[PDB]
């Protein structure tokens, strides 16, 4: 029998079992991982990004529940269904000359600009455009199928200036134009213009006050409003000798969807996008999110070739492609493991495709570890040549150990910090990435000092080209040397000799990235739908048409100048509960009926009158000159009884003469009545969004709606769109408050999901961030034991943050989901360098404060340096990617390493040679 008396005896003479019993716990969490679990399915992009468990969140579950579930024999209906079954037993422009439809947001389109910056209306311009669509769409082998059609003989025409010229001009087709077409065409436009400017002109006028020369087909006003940009005829532009048409429109007459796919992807995914004359500046085939999984997998290559850098860099300094293999195993079965964990023992079912966007960050901060446990391992065999193997081991890990963790776990706790969030995609991505930084931290202390002790014992000597391997050997020498005298001679004079310099300077950008952040321009919330979320490159086709396009034409612009009015919709005899899973987007719970409502009391009737009388004379209401009889039901009621008479017996309990607190009975018996003989007196018909009862599966009415339209019109500003929602929100709650018995439960909702969803991006961030710099700030305490390090630490950070922060507002990010989450990140990234040099300022034997930042930047500048730049080169590799996630993720990396390790490196380290702590100086007892 045999058995190692300490863990730095099993690493010293067992390395075999530690490596072994790793690798057989890796292999059992992969097989399990992947035979076990569902796949992830990244089909839809924005799938998580709605808030769950907010007041507002759980009211608009509830409300989508009660639709899905009204209908016919479902939980609730508009009809009574009981009653009304009981009663019941009682191409060529010459020839054909027209197109099939007007132009709309439906069809399939794209966006055309000159080659070479020149105005689109001339002859090769207008051809090239149609020539385009001929060879690029129509071509297609299923065009023929998908395209509207008068006959079986021929596809509809597209809509395009050359097609609207040729009708106007009597030509067979676009193909057929001349110049004086063109020229006409545009006197045409030029002249006739006026009359849409001023409103007169319109979309069915083939409006008599406009000379018929304008009316013809609709022609000039389909290519005002959906053909050419918005500044091209202008009283501002018109007065040119030539208008200047910069972009113009093409519409094909197939539909938006799916079905485009094909016809994308074998004629435009991969083409130049221009003729030489035309360039396809924007696309809108309705497949932008049905194409996200391919790029998204896709672009999985750029991570992998940032492996092999990283294995480059770390295999020269290492001088051991054994250490340097092993290291990244490690790594990867990190991400492996912390999948199982996720899985199969948390048990989440969701796996946001944000959460792919863990390997590009392990693969940048995953080696940090292994560049310090080599270097003290180094410094450890220098500093006791003779010792053991087991006591190499021990004073490595009693020197390597606490830095490791302090540096891991204020990342992980970052991501976990994230938790806090009412958004489902972010929680789960802070609690997968935190794992995968845990476990990577497990590793680097198990398997890489058994792989270390392994390297020491065999392949010091195990395992033309020996003239190869001697030139190869000289260039690696040199390469050590210089940055040997790098770190412990030039950067310490670099940094001490200007300190003075240092300070005004990185003092004086704290003080410019804090008015960045803090005062103007300060990080705005997003600025547009959810449906609209960029998920690619902004200089992608299907991006630029929703970036810049969507504004320059009057079509679309027609879509946000509406004077929308938001809906004050009441719900009675619902409860407002979201009790679904609040980490699955797939698991919205079932609707919660409430036991204690009752509508058909005396009292009931006579307050829910009452309530919209007074709503009525609110300033928030508006009023219009069409009255809206489903609005308040009970009033529609109350007038339909006092129009009933009473010289038949069968009509009695609903007569004129009942004043209007109804006996219960008589209510819930004339509702029924009255319900039914409006469906076919008036023949007004009730679907499920409808305000009014809703009645059980035999008839006895279990929710009341209300429905009113407010002053405040709809917009996706935060700032007034929380004034809507905080002066109804009170209204109704105060007023509610006096309610019966039986109606003190009622709730409001209106279109607040976008709302919702930017209050949930602000409270998140705040709280994550809190959160994040408390643990930075208490770990720097428990590691240095000294207040002075502990201020010049957390200021340094803070200086970092704000300068990293500053820089993505000065690059125009705004606070969206993935942004919101690098914000917390940063905090957890920046703390590293400062517990690194500020550990080596107090191991430092010297007595004098020059002789210890000296100590600090010649001891631990190498490691710091090499960690930095594995984490830059990482992001640095993601720039040629087409997912947006992946873009702006290496954009993070590349300027947080270089903003905190400049203020580690020299700002810290200045504060440090100008008042750190000399003997006993601002030290924390035990
Ligand atoms: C958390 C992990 C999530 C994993 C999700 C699953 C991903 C599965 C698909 C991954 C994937 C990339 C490789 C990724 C490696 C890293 C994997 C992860 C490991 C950790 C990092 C497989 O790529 C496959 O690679 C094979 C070779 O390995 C190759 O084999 C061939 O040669 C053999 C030899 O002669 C021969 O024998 C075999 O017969 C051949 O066919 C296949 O043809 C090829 O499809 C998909 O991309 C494929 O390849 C291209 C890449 O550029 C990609 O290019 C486009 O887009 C790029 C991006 O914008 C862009 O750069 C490119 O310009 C652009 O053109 C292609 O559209 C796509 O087809
Ligand atoms: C789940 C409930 C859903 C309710 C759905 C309601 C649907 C609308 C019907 C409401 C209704 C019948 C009610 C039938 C009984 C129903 C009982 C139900 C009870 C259970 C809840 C109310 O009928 C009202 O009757 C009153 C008398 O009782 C009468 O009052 C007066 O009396 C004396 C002169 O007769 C006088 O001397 C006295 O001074 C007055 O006081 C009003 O003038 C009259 O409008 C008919 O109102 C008409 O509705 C039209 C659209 O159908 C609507 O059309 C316009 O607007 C449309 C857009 O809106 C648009 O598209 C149309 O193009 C447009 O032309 C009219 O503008 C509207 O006028
Ligand atoms: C070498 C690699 C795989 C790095 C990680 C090594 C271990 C630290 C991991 C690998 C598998 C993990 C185990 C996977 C499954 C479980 C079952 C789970 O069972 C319970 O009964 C939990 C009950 C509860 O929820 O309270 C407890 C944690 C445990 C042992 C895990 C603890 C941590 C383990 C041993
Ligand atoms: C790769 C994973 C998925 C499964 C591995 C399971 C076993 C095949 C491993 C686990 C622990 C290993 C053992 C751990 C330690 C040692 C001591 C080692 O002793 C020595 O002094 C080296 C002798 C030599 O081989 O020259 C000999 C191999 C052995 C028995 C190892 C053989 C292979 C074992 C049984
Ligand atoms: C990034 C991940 C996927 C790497 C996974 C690596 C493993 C498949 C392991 C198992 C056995 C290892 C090999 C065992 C022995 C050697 C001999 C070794 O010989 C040397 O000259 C070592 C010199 C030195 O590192 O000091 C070179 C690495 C290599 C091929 C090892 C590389 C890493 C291997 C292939
Ligand atoms: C760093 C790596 C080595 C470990 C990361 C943990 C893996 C065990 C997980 C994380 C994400 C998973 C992938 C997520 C998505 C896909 C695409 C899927 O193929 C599709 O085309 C899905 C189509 C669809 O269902 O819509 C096949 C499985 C795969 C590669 C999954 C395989 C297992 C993966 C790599
Ligand atoms: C999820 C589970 C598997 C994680 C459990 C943690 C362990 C895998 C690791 C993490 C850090 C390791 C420690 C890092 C540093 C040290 C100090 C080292 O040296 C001393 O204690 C010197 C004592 C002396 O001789 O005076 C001994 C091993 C030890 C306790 C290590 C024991 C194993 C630890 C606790
Ligand atoms: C990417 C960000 C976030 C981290 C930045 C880290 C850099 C400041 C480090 C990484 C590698 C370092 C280099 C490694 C080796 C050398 C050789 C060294 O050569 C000498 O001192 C002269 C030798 C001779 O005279 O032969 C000069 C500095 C330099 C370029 C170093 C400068 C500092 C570098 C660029
Ligand atoms: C630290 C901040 C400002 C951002 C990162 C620094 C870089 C922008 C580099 C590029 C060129 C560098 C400069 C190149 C040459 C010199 C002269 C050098 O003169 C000395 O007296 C050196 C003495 C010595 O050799 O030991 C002092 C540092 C300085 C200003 C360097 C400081 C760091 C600089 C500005
Ligand atoms: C203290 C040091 C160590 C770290 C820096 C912390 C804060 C001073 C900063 C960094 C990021 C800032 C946040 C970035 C973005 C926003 C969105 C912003 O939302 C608005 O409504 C802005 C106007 C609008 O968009 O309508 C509210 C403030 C908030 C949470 C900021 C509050 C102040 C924060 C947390
Ligand atoms: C909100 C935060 C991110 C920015 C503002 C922080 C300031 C309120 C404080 C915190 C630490 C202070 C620094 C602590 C130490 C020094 C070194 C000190 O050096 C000397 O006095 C050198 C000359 C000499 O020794 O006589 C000069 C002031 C300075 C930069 C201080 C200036 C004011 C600082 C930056
Ligand atoms: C290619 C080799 C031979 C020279 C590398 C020179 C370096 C100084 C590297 C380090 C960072 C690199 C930059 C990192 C990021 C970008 C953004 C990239 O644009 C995008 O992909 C947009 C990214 C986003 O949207 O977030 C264009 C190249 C550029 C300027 C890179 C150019 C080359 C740089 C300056
Ligand atoms: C020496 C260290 C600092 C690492 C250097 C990394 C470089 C090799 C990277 C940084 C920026 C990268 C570039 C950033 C952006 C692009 C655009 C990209 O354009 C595309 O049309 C493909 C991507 C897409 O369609 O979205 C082609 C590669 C390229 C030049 C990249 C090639 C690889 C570069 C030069
Ligand atoms: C933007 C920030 C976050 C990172 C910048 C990293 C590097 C690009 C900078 C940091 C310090 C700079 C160095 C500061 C001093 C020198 C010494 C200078 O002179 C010599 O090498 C000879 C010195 C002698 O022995 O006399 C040449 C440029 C160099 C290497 C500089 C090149 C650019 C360096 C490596
Ligand atoms: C802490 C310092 C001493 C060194 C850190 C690395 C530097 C190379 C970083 C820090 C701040 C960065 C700047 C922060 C903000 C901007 C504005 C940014 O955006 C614009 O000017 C607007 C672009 C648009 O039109 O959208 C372009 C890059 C730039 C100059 C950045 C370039 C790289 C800088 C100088
Ligand atoms: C349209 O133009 C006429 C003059 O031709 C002008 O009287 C009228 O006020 C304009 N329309 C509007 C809505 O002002
Ligand atoms: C591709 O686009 C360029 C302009 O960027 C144009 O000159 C060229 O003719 C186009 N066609 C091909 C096949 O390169
Ligand atoms: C009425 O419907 C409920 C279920 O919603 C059922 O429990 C009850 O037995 C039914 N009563 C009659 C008389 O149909
Ligand atoms: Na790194
Ligand atoms: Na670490
Ligand atoms: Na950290």
């Amino acid at each position: 029998f045999k058995f190692p008396r300490s863990y730095a005896a099993l690493l010293a003479d067992w390395p075999v079992v530690v490596l072994g019993m790793c690798t057989l716990l890796i292999v059992v969490c992969a097989l399990v991982g992947v035979l076990v679990p569902e796949l992830p399915d990244f089909s839809d992009p924005l799938l998580g990004f709605e808030p769950r468990g907010t007041t507002i969140g759980q009211r608009l579950v509830t409300w989508n529940n009660m639709m899905r579930n009204t209908g016919y024999k479902a939980t609730l209906a508009n009809y009574p269904y009981k009653y009304a079954e009981e009663q019941a037993r009682s191409w060529n422009f010459q020839k054909d000359s027209f197109f099939c439809d007007v132009p709309s947001d439906g069809y399939s389109r794209v966006v055309f600009a000159s080659a070479g910056g020149e105005t689109l209306w001339n002859l090769p311009a207008i051809k090239s455009m149609c020539d385009v669509d001929n060879s690029r769409i129509r071509s297609h082998p299923q065009f023929s199928d998908l395209c509207q059609r008068t006959t079986a003989v021929s596809c509809c025409p597209s809509w395009t200036l050359g097609n609207y010229i040729a009708i106007l001009n009597n030509r067979s087709s676009c193909q057929k134009i001349v110049e004086r077409d063109v020229s006409h065409t545009l006197k045409l436009l030029r002249t006739c213009a006026k009359h849409y400017q001023n409103g007169t002109l319109g979309p069915d006028c083939w409006c008599t006050n406009v000379p018929r020369k304008c009316t013809k087909y609709n022609a000039v006003y389909q290519i005002l409003h959906y053909l050419v940009d918005k500044d091209f005829m202008t009283p501002k532009t018109a007065d040119y000798a030539v208008p200047a048409l910069k972009y113009s429109m093409l519409f094909s007459p197939t539909e938006k969807g799916e079905s485009m796919m094909n016809i994308y992807l074998d004629n435009f995914e991969n083409w130049n996008s221009s003729d030489g004359i035309t360039t396809v500046t924007g696309i809108e085939f309705g497949i932008k999110h049905s194409l996200f999984q391919d790029y998204l997998l896709m672009d999985t290559v750029y991570p992998a070739i940032a492996i092999a850098i990283v294995l480059l860099i770390m295999c020269v300094y290492t001088k051991s492609m054994f250490i340097t293999l092993m290291t990244m195993f490690a790594i990867i079965s990190s991400l492996i493991v912390s999948y199982f964990l996720y899985r199969v023992v948390f048990n989440f079912e969701f796996f946001p495709f944000m959460n792919l966007t863990a390997l590009i960050i392990l693969v940048g901060i995953g080696a940090d570890d292994a560049f310090v446990l080599c270097d003290v391992w180094n410094y450890t065999k220098f500093d006791k040549p003779r010792a053991e193997t087991s006591e190499a081991v021990s004073v490595t890990l009693q020197h390597a150990a606490l830095s490791m963790f302090v540096t891991s776990f204020t990342t992980a706790a970052a991501f976990y910090a994230n938790y806090v969030s009412n958004i489902t995609a972010i929680r789960c991505f802070g609690v997968y990435a935190g794992t995968a930084i845990l476990v990577n931290y497990v590793l680097m202390v198990t398997w890489l000092p058994a792989v270390i002790v392994l390297h020491e014992r065999y392949l010091l000597n195990i395992f033309c080209w020996a003239v190869l391997c001697q030139k190869c050997r000289r260039v690696l020498f040199a390469v050590s040397e210089a940055s040997r005298i790098f770190f412990e001679k030039v950067l310490p004079c670099i940094v001490i000799k200007f300190r003075y310099l240092w300070l005004i300077w990185f003092l004086a950008l704290t003080v410019g990235g804090a008015y960045i952040v803090c005062v103007n321009p300060k990080m705005k919330l997003p600025s547009l739908e959810l449906s609209e979320f960029q998920v690619f490159r902004s200089s992608h086709p299907f991006e630029r048409y929703d970036a810049e396009f969507k504004k320059l034409f009057m079509f679309e612009r027609v879509h946000h100048g509406e004077e929308l009015h938001m809906p004050i919709t009441v719900i009675w005899g619902v409860s407002p509960e979201d009790s679904g899973d609040p980490l699955n987007p797939k698991s919205k719970g079932e609707l919660t009926l409430d036991s204690t409502f009752n509508i058909a009391s005396p009292a009931s009737q006579a307050w829910i009158l009452h309530f919209c009388q007074k709503l009525r004379n609110q300033t928030f209401f508006h009023q219009t000159e069409q009255q809206d009889f489903t609005s308040c039901f009970i009033e529609t009621f109350k007038q339909w009884m006092e129009n009933q008479d009473c010289d038949e017996p069968a009509l009695y309990p609903c007569c004129s003469h009942c004043s209007f607190p109804y006996k219960q009975e008589v209510f819930e018996l004339c509702i029924k009545k009255a319900i039914m003989e409006l469906d076919r007196s008036t023949g007004y018909h009730l679907n499920n969004k409808t305000p009014g009862p809703r009645f059980d599966i035999n008839d006895t009415i279990r929710a009341v709606v209300l429905e009113f339209q407010s002053t405040f019109l709809f917009t996706l500003a935060y700032e007034k769109m929380q004034q809507f929602y905080k002066e109804v929100d009170s209204w109704i709650s105060h007023e509610l408050s006096s309610a019966p018995e039986g109606l003190s439960r009622g709730w409001f909702v209106s279109n607040l999901e976008f709302y919702d969803l930017q209050d949930s991006l602000s409270d998140g961030t705040l709280i994550a961030m809190g959160l994040s710099v408390a643990v930075a700030f208490s770990v720097m305490l428990l590691t240095t034991w000294n207040i002075i390090i502990s201020l010049y630490a957390i200021v340094s950070i803070a200086g970092t943050i704000f300068v990293t922060v500053g820089s993505l507002v000065l690059l125009g990010w705004e606070l969206n989901v993935l942004e919101s989450v690098t914000i917390s990140v940063a905090v957890g990234l920046s703390v590293d360098f400062a517990v690194h040099y500020g550990v080596a300022y107090r191991l430092a034997p010297d007595p004098d404060r020059e002789g210890k930042v000296i100590f600090s930047l010649s001891r631990m500048g190498s490691a710091i340096a090499m960690a930095a730049l594995t984490t830059f080169v990482a992001g640095a590799m993601m720039m040629p990617s087409t997912v947006l996630a992946y873009t702006q993720l290496g954009t993070f990396m590349m300027l947080v390493m270089c903003v905190s390790w400049a203020f580690a490196t020299f700002f810290f380290q200045c504060l440090c040679r100008c008042l750190g702590p000399q003997g006993t100086c601002g030290q924390i007892p035990f």
